């Protein structure tokens, strides 16, 4: 099972398997290079993020301590531990077991403990104090927290086997067996109803009251293996929110699911019939192959890729290098320039050229690089060093310059540069100056002007543009060369590529299924001969040789030659023209076949723009991309794209090496092309990473849509988006602030998927407020092409809205305290909590004589016996006593000063001040009621923790719960909340039979409605008001075949 | 940015002053090690000297020439007696 | 141009209430705070 790619060849007993490098057995096998997150996971542990914590057990009358069978006794174990007070605690996937970790788990501390870290998980992380969070960052933190919870819950629950039960209550009933130990503890949790309750306690009474039928497996898939079915429905404690999110994730997987037969056909198409994958496969009942995708996602991803590339030449060189290595071992053709030397059998012009050649170097990267550039036509430019051209424009009499000219002429058709023909023509004119005359339309450009200066169409000469305009008499050799170039100028080609049904193609500036080539290609024929003038390159070489012979015929261009080298020169040129190189033949047939095979092989889709060999007006000048919608107007800023002025990155390669290779090509004598290609391709195909790249791209696309939606959700934009937590505090963040929060979300996502590769970095690069991505390019004549893709929606956003509404309903359960609190020391024997104290004791907001103070309100202080009364906001000076309303923002502005003014009032003052809080995180401390309590020191510490930048979670001191009368001692507390937030407490004092008055909490019937209420149907929901802690759930077992191919011949 | 701690006309005036008109107004950049050719920001300053510097910049821009142009001119002036060369790359903003 | 302080404000006094004493806070100010202050031209006074 270690193998993730399994390939078996039909023509050899040598199966080749591709696996993740993390495996311990990479023996003679391909491995998966792309960094890819494992979206699909199987859960071996409970998917539970919340566990109730019981503060102190309460039990009263009890029928039995252990079930009696023979001399043995079955022990009674409560899945819920007994408590005077019990509250659930947050630890996402606390009971889960899996090999892969999302690394996004959230643990919230128990009520006696501080959970501030989760609240401060985002912007509040940088706090020296464990407690304390910045308020305006709270909304962003909550949103990110929900996002992390969802990412952490991206798992699939693996279907598992069941067992007949021998416990008496469900003896013979089938219980799914949890792994190894605690299974009975796990059984008690899944089937508390199974656990007996002979003892009397609120838990026991509740268990006795529970319905017997609402337990065990609700239903199973008819197909099953042993005790395990493909899917099953069972009754157990669970959280609906996670199940619903997983259902949405599963639905995405179901849409993505792809079929094996389609894969076999696609693999055959990619092989181009060189190799074919076989599927005589026994069907997997749960076989799962999620490979459904849209080319629009690919287009968005490629736009992201270009922005991410940000012109990194460093990234490009390695891909080209790996491709060249592949071409070097993917081509059976052998290059022998030394064979050319032996055929020459060599003051010698041949010796001069041989010394210039310096053939000792054994590296052939440039030719392979040239092919790769042809593949990426739009983003690649081939350029030639002027030094490759003859020095000083060459010399009419220079034989070495003649060698340079011949090599240059050979590689000139090869150059992708559009104005390269103009440059070669200019180069010939430069050598011809003083022998043939060329008119110049522009004074700025001279006949001797360096051709490289003419790098653009607008600089193409009108005399150059019309051959007839130039006098044939003025430059007859040049006139002939122009006619010959028109007669034999090379033809570029376009070839069909890609499979639309699955991978498809995202091509926009080019046809999606068509691959552009700068070289016309013809059908491969193994029997083809070495000599072929029909091949464009062979014809070009022959014409160039004859033209040069004609030029050197009179020796007018080379006066001062005592002996005629015309005969010798003609012979050497004739041998060169007639050289039986197979390199052109290979480029004509073998090169196209290899390129066609590698096109699917390419991990990154090449960028190309339409080829216009002679269409100067329709030659595109540049490509523009936009992050904003057309209507919006925004500042243009410095960007990476500027570093490449050319849309195609300019590349200079060694002309001599390429020309020598072109003159020196031979295949193996007994080579079988089909055999060689199938043998090389089979391991290479077994090495495919395209699926991994596609998966990463799809994740990036989903992330982009989710990000734009979230940006609208947490920012003020024209588009309407539902935000029900605007009450949650937030300031108006600058675009940069939102971007930084977004970058933290991105880092979280990468760690969640364990991504070792950069993700959406161009998206995090800048311009976070980008209305719309759009791209266009224009021609020299000025015609332009604009491509804009359409946004596909993100499931994450919909799940987020649902969770947001759930949080708004359950924020008290969520652990954040909405509302404000009032400051008043109170000592009493009543149990009223700060959440639920006597209301009359709190001065209500709509109360007369309460004091609000103006920011500039006149302030008076008394020293050395002075007595001051503060002038009020109304302007009436009053003593520092009574009920006052203080805005928190004013307090943060003057926290130290306010504390100092009321420090005496705070410690012993009866003056009561209300600071408006709206919402805040809170901290809970249990205390002993029968001992004296003073929070004044504690209140001082909390106030000191309060700071102008941000405030600490409110510290609450609460008594230990009691089911029986207990003695009490005075307790002093100055913190009074304005509302009850005790809904979080699961139960109180299970032992007590009944309560005449005051607070009492029991196990919630609604959360256990299916067990508590027989009438209620199992699938009936109380959401969002009531979330059942225990519910019937569906667990399914599926099997996923990763890339697998059986390679054979075509029928 | 100064704390008000006063009812001074200055304190009232600061409260009156627009909160959002602060920080860089705009810049010609975003990439790391990619300096903005120009940047706009709200700040305490005097408009007249800024206007003078802008006119000075306008005259300098009026005389500015591109490096490729310089290479061609120098090569022509050398007349092949000597050769000067420039590499091919986008303007990085060098005033000529 | 730089503002120069001409006449400062008068403080401190026993009668003056000091919950308020602004001088007690002593916050650095963008402009001179004084009974009389006038702008002055100092070309490149802060320039480097």
């Amino acid at each position: 099972q270690r193998h993730i790619t399994e390939f078996i060849s039909s023509w050899q007993n040598h199966p080749i398997v591709q696996v993740s490098a993390d495996v311990e057995n990479k023996k003679t096998a391909q491995l998966l290079h792309a960094d890819t997150p494992r979206l699909v996971t199987w859960d071996a542990g409970l998917c539970t993020s919340f566990k109730i914590v019981p503060i102190v057990p309460a039990q009263v009358p009890q029928d039995v301590l252990a079930y009696t069978f023979f001399t043995s006794s079955y022990a009674i174990q409560s899945p819920f531990p007994e408590a005077a007070v019990s509250r659930i605690v947050v630890h996402t996937r606390w009971a889960s077991n899996v090999d892969f970790d999302r690394d996004s788990s959230v643990i919230m501390a128990p009520p006696t403990e501080n959970n501030i870290h989760l609240f401060k998980q985002l912007l509040n992380t940088e706090t020296l104090s464990v407690r304390g969070a910045n308020p305006l960052m709270f909304r962003a933190n909550v949103l990110h927290m929900l996002l992390e919870f969802v990412l952490d819950n991206l798992y699939l629950n693996r279907h598992t086997g069941f067992s007949q039960d021998h416990t008496p209550f469900t003896e013979g009933a089938n219980l799914r067996s949890l792994p190894g130990p605690d299974a009975e503890k796990w059984y008690s949790i899944m089937y508390p109803t199974r656990m007996g309750t002979p003892n009397v306690s609120k838990i026991c009474n509740f268990v006795a009251s529970c319905v017997r039928n609402r337990v065990g497996r609700f239903d199973r898939a008819q197909m099953m293996n042993g005790a395990m079915s493909e899917w099953v429905d069972v009754f157990e404690t669970s959280d609906a929110l996670t199940v619903s999110i997983r259902g949405r994730w599963m639905a995405r997987l179901a849409r993505m699911n792809i079929n094996p037969t389609e894969i076999e056909w696609a693999l055959t198409e990619c092989a181009q019939g060189y190799v074919t994958v076989t599927s005589p496969y026994a069907p997997s009942v749960n076989r799962l192959m999620p490979y459904r995708i849209s080319n629009a996602e690919r287009q968005i991803s490629q736009i992201i890729r270009i922005m991410n590339i940000g012109n990194n030449a460093t990234v490009i060189q390695p891909v080209l290098q790996d491709i060249s290595v592949l071409l070097q071992r993917i081509s059976p053709l052998q290059i022998d320039p030394t064979i050319i030397s032996n055929t020459m059998s060599t003051l010698s012009p041949a010796s001069s050229i041989l010394g210039k050649l310096r053939p000792s170097n054994s590296d052939f990267s440039s030719f392979r690089v040239a092919l790769a550039g042809w593949l990426y036509n739009g983003v690649v430019t081939t350029v030639i060093d002027d030094s490759s051209y003859p020095k000083d424009g060459g010399s009419v009499t220079s034989l070495e310059n003649l060698w340079d000219f011949f090599i240059l002429a050979l590689a000139l058709p090869l150059t992708t540069d559009p104005c390269a023909p103009v440059k070669a023509f200019m180069t010939l004119a430069n050598m011809m100056v003083g022998f043939e005359t060329i008119p110049m339309d522009n004074q700025i450009y001279t006949q001797s002007r360096r051709a490289s200066a003419f790098s653009t169409p607008h600089t193409w000469p009108r005399c150059f543009m019309n051959i007839q305009l130039i006098s044939p008499i003025d430059a007859p050799i040049l006139r002939q060369w122009a006619e010959i170039i028109h007669r034999y100028w090379p033809n570029p080609s376009q070839i069909r590529y890609g499979a639309p049904n699955v991978f498809g193609s995202a091509n926009l500036f080019t046809p999606p299924e068509v691959l552009l080539l700068p070289i016309d290609h013809q059908p491969a024929n193994v029997t083809t001969p070495t000599l072929d003038f029909t091949n464009e390159l062979t014809n070009w070489r022959a014409r160039v040789c004859e033209l040069m012979k004609n030029l050197v015929d009179n020796q007018r261009y080379q006066p001062g030659w005592t002996q005629s080298l015309v005969s010798s020169m003609r012979g050497t040129l004739d041998k060169l023209k007639l050289i039986k190189s197979m390199t052109p033949m290979y480029l004509q047939q073998l090169a196209p076949v290899e390129l066609a095979v590698i096109a699917p092989m390419l991990p990154f889709p090449p960028f190309q723009v339409p080829y216009v060999r002679l269409d100067r007006d329709r030659v595109p000048t540049m490509v523009g991309v936009t992050r904003q919608s057309r209507d919006t107007i925004t500042q243009p800023a410095l960007s990476l794209s500027t570093t490449n002025t050319t849309v195609g990155v300019p590349l200079a390669l060694d002309a001599r090496a390429i020309t020598v290779a072109l003159l020196s090509g031979k295949y193996p004598p007994d080579l079988v092309t089909n055999v060689w290609y199938a043998d090389a391709i089979y391991p290479m195909y077994a090495d495919t990473e395209v699926f991994s790249n596609l998966q990463r791209d799809m994740i990036t696309c989903e992330a982009v849509q989710t990000l734009v939606t979230l940006v609208a959700q947490i920012s003020e934009t024209q588009y309407p988006v539902d935000r029900y937590l605007d009450w949650i505090p937030s300031l108006r963040a600058s675009a940069a602030t939102a971007a930084t929060f977004a970058e933290w979300v991105n880092t979280s996502m990468k760690t969640a998927f364990d991504l070792s590769d950069m993700l959406l970095e161009p998206l995090l690069s800048g311009d976070p407020r980008m209305t719309q991505l759009a791209i266009q390019y224009q021609q020299y004549n000025g015609r332009t092409f604009n491509v804009i893709p359409e946004m596909p929606g993100s499931v994450i956003a919909d799940c987020v809205q649902l969770t947001a509404e759930v949080f708004n309903h359950e924020y008290n359960l969520f652990g954040i305290a909405r509302g404000d609190i009032i400051i008043g020391r109170v000592q009493s024997t009543h149990l009223w909590s700060p959440l639920a104290p006597p209301p009359d004791l709190v001065f209500d907001r709509d109360t007369p004589g309460v004091h609000i103070f103006g920011r500039d309100c006149r302030i008076s202080f008394g020293m050395n016996g002075a007595a001051p009364m503060i002038r009020d906001e109304t302007g009436m000076m009053v003593p520092f006593e009574g009920n006052w309303i203080f805005p928190l923002a004013l307090w943060q502005m003057n926290t130290r000063y306010f504390n100092q003014q009321f420090d005496a009032w705070i410690k012993t003052g009866e003056l009561r001040i209300r600071i408006e809080m709206g919402a805040y995180p809170y901290m809970l401390h249990y205390y002993d009621p029968r001992q004296y309590a003073n929070a004044w020191n504690l209140t001082s510490a909390w106030l000191e923790e309060i700071t102008p930048t941000s405030i600490p979670s409110v510290p609450f001191m609460v008594p230990i719960s009691s089911d029986h009368d207990i003695s009490s001692a005075p307790a002093v507390q100055y913190i009074i909340s304005t509302e009850y937030n005790d809904r979080s407490l699961f139960c109180t004092n299970s032992s007590s039979p009944q309560t005449i008055a005051g607070p009492d909490k029991h196990i919630p019937v609604e959360r256990y409605n299916i067990l508590t209420n027989p009438d209620a149907p199992p699938t009936q929901i109380q959401l969002p008001e009531v979330v059942d802690l225990y519910n019937v759930v569906t667990r399914y077992a599926y099997e996923t075949p990763p890339i697998t191919a059986v390679v054979m011949g075509v029928p």
